[PDB]
């Protein structure tokens, strides 16, 4: 209403990419109505969180410290460099030391609670409850073995966070359900289309009927009555209207919900805009018809029936239903199995680990068995109870369930994620409301809530939204109600930060669009390309450009000013922008982000999510294999950024270095290079023990995922021998990477065994071990990526990859031979892909 109120949408929209009071793509209220109804859980979170931790972040975790970072605490006691000013004299404090203890042991040390502890050249915070060693930055430092550098410093004032001030029933009708197909109209040789109308509950299609075919005009009318067998009673909340043209090849599609957002039968009259099949996918199942509509083709519709929706065993049979919980998530059950579930379902309630089949193997089409499930899902004393499996909660959060109760008792078991864990699975959750059936839902409220919680769980809740509302005209409008929702509950202070992110985001996508126009495809980096980037960012710096701005992929790190003579544009084919910033912390190097456009940096963001959860799942078994999760966010379509990692090389850039760009790579390259880069033996001694933990990882975290066969010049190794893959936006043959270069830092010629080579396959073997133990989990993971995130999806071999390379339904011993066999394919093959993949330079 207020005259400054709608300049406030105005920034929000700039913010989200979208008009969210926009209604020109909508034929109901549900995006309103969800406007409104998250009102009430934000303003609960905005009033529910502390203030003076909310400014400060304090980024913890209360998983116990591991045991090979407890080995670089050999006094039971470390070192902290506080520094103000002139002063930096160091403390030793044990690790169970809380922050506001350690205040008390540096001034009472010296001749007053306003002072934090704040990390030197970051906005980050040693503060609250929480003892030193629980703290994320502390536990960084005691991986690289670097010293821990803090500040005594005021704390943030919790007032710049400040925010704004915001009939008869479905049970009863025993009729048919029908729909009228009025017609079908595009704007624009001698073929035939009918259409197909579908019920579906999610995948299953519960009923099927379609036209006559009729010749393929810009006009097409039927005026047809399709009469189902399911009876109006029957239909379920979430229950789809599929409606697709056939040409037998689909050419479009477009859903219309039957129950509304009110728990309301849909009735009336529908003209809707639908999507073309690009010439399975997540964007299939989308509520939202198609924006575009001088392009696309029409479909009108008729419906009118208001009517509203209500709110012992024997040992044989138990090995069969035991085998079936037993099996992968992506093991297809039967109508036997299915069946057998049912029956015994209050056998089968028991146990945690059946809930996806038990609940796969409903009649969803069956008022009466909907109602039975209803009644057994009140029996939730198993699941309350239950551990914690993330691999399972996620499993009924995907494509194959629309039901509201059993998508919500899955959320219910999120509520037990610390923000620690929230961050590792947010990519996931994100994608997952892509399979809500409805724009309001108990996991939409659940990310909300976590963002408003936390500022580092909110910054990157806010680049994965903005990124699907950039690349997904599906879903920017369920996404885009989601982000304003959350933008209204951040404060002040983040929307300040995120108006200065976007803003620089924005203006370098435009200079990344522009010098790939001016250097050809077939064409190196000349002269021309060079300088006309230098005088295009001359231009941004002086006057279009904030002086400051939060590194998105690290928002700890503030970026400055533009340091113009040291950026540039990189030789790939898609020409990249080489770009390093001024770092705007003064407690001179600067921070290296590359942009491009050309890749689709989302499957690249998937992949190195799961690196993340990896090497967690490794933590956990009390393994580190040194990956290197550098930073990377998806800006929109194909466009994007990647961190630059400090004083780091390619691997093909290290061997054609001894010798230039010739296919004679020698064993001893890597190894020199190594030595070269090295001050001291000891450095170097180290470097060789980075290599082996860092390379072992990386050939078991490829090979799981399928991208173990990658040319070496998409390989990098850094001075301190962390060896690290990148552009995984790609996606004869090759397990994983060895080459014979790699072999002679751990002392083998080949077919031999050194000391060092006995260390590498020790953990590599414990490393697939570690990962077998959590199947389910990285099925989940990729399966969801797939729907999601690669376009390419197979729902038959694609997502199977990794039921064959995790070892399914094998015992341990098999598994470390099989591992050893695929080491072992990559010593016989030696240089013969690494050969072909140079080869593919012409
Ligand atoms: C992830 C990464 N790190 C690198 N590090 C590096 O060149 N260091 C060389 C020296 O440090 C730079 C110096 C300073 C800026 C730190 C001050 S390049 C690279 C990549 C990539 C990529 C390309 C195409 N698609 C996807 C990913």
């Amino acid at each position: 209403a207020s005259e400054e109120s709608q300049a406030f949408q105005r920034q929000l929209t700039a913010l989200i990419g979208y008009d969210v009071t926009d209604v020109s793509n909508v034929h109901d209220d549900e995006l309103e109505f969800t406007r409104r109804g998250l009102v009430t859980p934000r303003m609960a979170e905005v009033a529910s969180r502390d203030p003076k931790l909310y400014a400060m972040h304090p980024w913890v975790t209360s998983k116990p410290l591991p045991e090979y970072l407890w080995k670089k605490i050999a006094n039971n006691c470390i070192f902290i460099v506080i520094h103000r000013s002139t002063t930096s004299q160091t403390i030793k404090v044990s690790p169970d030391d809380t922050p506001g203890a350690i205040l008390q042991s540096f001034f009472t040390k010296m001749a007053e609670q306003d002072f934090v502890l704040r990390v030197c050249g970051r906005d980050e915070y040693l503060v609250g409850e929480t003892p030193i060693k629980n703290f994320q930055w502390v536990r960084h430092c005691l991986k690289n073995g670097e010293e821990i550098h803090v500040v005594l410093d005021t704390p943030p004032d919790p007032a710049l966070d400040e925010v704004r001030k915001e009939t008869v029933s479905l049970w009863d009708c025993d009729r048919k359900f029908r729909v009228k197909i009025r017609g079908i109209d595009i704007p624009v040789t001698d073929l035939t289309v009918f259409v197909e109308a579908n019920i579906q509950h999610g995948q299953q299609v519960l009923c099927q009927r379609r036209t006559s075919p009729k010749p393929f005009t810009e006009e097409v009318l039927w005026n047809v009555w399709l009469e189902f067998s399911i009876k109006i009673k029957d239909l379920p909340k979430g229950a789809l209207l599929n409606l697709q043209i056939y040409c037998v090849q689909l050419l479009y599609y477009v859903n219309l919900l039957l129950i509304d957002h009110r728990f309301l039968l849909r009735r009336g009259e529908y003209v809707l805009h639908m999507w073309q099949i690009s010439g399975f996918n997540a964007d299939k199942l989308t509520s939202a018809t198609n924006p575009d509509k001088e392009n696309s083709m029409s479909i009108s519709i008729l419906l009118d029936n208001p009517i509203a929706l209500p709110k012992e065993m024997p040992n044989q049979l138990r090995k069969q239903l035991e085998a079936i919980i037993a099996t992968d998530p992506l093991n297809p059950l039967t109508a036997e199995d299915k069946e057998l579930l049912w029956h015994f379902r209050y056998e089968s309630l028991k146990h945690p680990k059946a809930y996806p089949k038990l609940f796969s193997s409903v009649k969803w089409g069956q008022q009466e068995i909907v109602a039975k499930t209803y009644q057994l899902l009140a029996r939730r004393e198993v699941w309350d109870q239950s551990a914690l499996d993330v691999g399972l909660t996620m499993q009924l959060l995907d494509c194959n369930f629309s039901d509201e109760n059993v998508r919500a008792i899955a959320v219910q078991k999120l509520e037990s994620l610390e923000d620690d864990d929230v961050l590792h699975y947010l990519l996931q959750l994100v994608q997952a409301v892509k399979f809500e059936p409805y724009h309001d839902s108990a996991l939409a409220r659940f990310l909300l809530k976590r963002g408003l919680r936390n500022k580092r769980i909110g910054h990157f809740l806010f680049w994965f939204l903005r990124s699907e509302i950039a690349q997904s005209r599906h879903y920017q409008q369920r996404f885009a109600v989601i982000l304003e929702a959350y933008l209204r509950g951040c404060g002040t202070a983040m929307l300040h930060d995120f108006t200065q992110q976007v803003q620089v985001i924005e203006m370098l996508q435009k200079v990344t669009l522009d010098i790939k126009s001016l250097s050809a495809e077939k064409y190196d980096v000349s002269s021309q390309v060079i300088s006309q980037l230098k005088q295009k960012l001359e231009n941004l710096q002086n006057s279009q450009l904030p002086e400051s701005f939060r590194v998105p992929y690290d928002p700890g790190l503030k970026a400055g000013a533009l340091a113009i003579e040291k950026c540039k544009v990189m030789a790939s084919k898609k020409k990249p922008l080489w770009l390093e910033f001024k770092c705007a912390d003064p407690t001179n190097e600067t921070i290296g982000i590359i942009f491009k456009h050309g890749d689709d940096l989302r499957q690249d963001m998937l992949i190195l999510q799961i690196l993340r959860i990896m090497e967690s799942i490794w933590e956990t078994e009390s393994l580190d294999l040194c990956l290197l999760p550098y930073g990377c966010i998806s800006t929109g379509d194909k466009i994007g950024m990647i961190e630059i990692v400090k004083d780091a090389t390619t691997i093909a850039k290290i061997q054609q270095s001894t010798v230039g760009n010739t296919g004679a790579f020698k064993d001893e390259v890597l190894n020199h290079w190594l030595k070269e880069k090295s001050p001291t033996e000891e450095k170097f001694q180290a470097a060789v023990e980075r290599f082996v933990y860092s390379c072992a990882g990386y050939c078991v975290a490829t090979f799981v995922l399928g991208i173990g066969d990658r040319h070496n010049d998409n390989i990098m190794i850094t001075e301190t021998g962390n060896l690290f893959h990148i552009d995984f936006g790609h996606i004869e043959r090759v397990p994983f990477v060895l080459t014979p270069d790699f072999l002679f830092v751990m002392g083998t010629s080949g077919k031999k065994t050194s000391p060092h080579f006995q260390k590498f396959q020790d953990i590599c073997v414990k490393a697939y071990l570690a990962l077998r133990h959590h199947t389910n989990l990285l099925i989940i993971l990729f399966s969801m990526m797939l729907m999601t995130g690669m376009p390419q999806l197979t729902s038959k071999e694609d997502i199977e990859y990794i039921r064959d390379a995790l070892t399914v339904g094998k015992n341990e011993e098999d598994a470390k031979k099989y591992f050893l066999d695929q080491i072992e394919v990559c010593r016989d093959k030696g240089w013969t892909v690494q050969f072909n993949w140079f080869l593919h330079l012409v």
